[PDB]
């Protein structure tokens, strides 16, 4: 829902570890979140967004790579009619933990 | 946050640019991959840490146990623990990509 969330190697990824495509769909926004506990690597495949994490906020273009440490709050607006994608990897993840703002 | 190369290690047949580094939790790390041109990166295993790779620019010949793939742009790939790995790269270009490395309690690798 909203974006959508494409797993890779499933049962695969050692524990806490965890991999996957996002697809933001195109001129949606992704809202105002954090994670307790969980870090999101970002590489940034296609397309184009306004990336917010903590207090900065980027113009996400392909080949550029983000880090989201926890309690750190980060939003997507994507004002394209391509969709936004992106290469995620979770660390120290115990799950779900989006503390949704 | 976002990630600025500004640290380069060069290993001759290529040469690995870490990002984020000390922001990372343990047991993590994260780098570019940078295999120069007409190189290959010689079969190698890792102890137990597991390496994802995003596959940034170029072809290289890449081969996880029993596959070789050609590794080509948007490709992914894991190379779990104890499995032999390596690349030969094929063009004038530098085949580049985005590593991260998973139950790396510093250098696991070794070569065969
Ligand atoms: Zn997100
Ligand atoms: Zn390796
Ligand atoms: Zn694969």
């Amino acid at each position: 829902g909203t974006y959508r969330k494409l797993p890779l190697f499933e049962g695969e990824l050692p524990e806490g570890s965890y991999a996957q495509i996002v697809e933001v769909k195109p001129k949606q926004t992704v809202k105002k979140h954090y994670h307790e506990r969980q870090y999101e690597l970002f590489y940034i495949i296609s397309g184009e967004a306004r990336l917010g994490i903590g207090d900065t906020e980027y113009q996400a273009k392909p080949g550029d790579i983000f880090l989201v440490k926890p309690k750190t709050v980060h939003w997507v607006v994507n004002e394209k009619d391509e969709p936004f994608r992106l290469f995620v990897v979770k660390l120290n993840y115990h799950g779900d933990d989006s503390v949704w703002l």
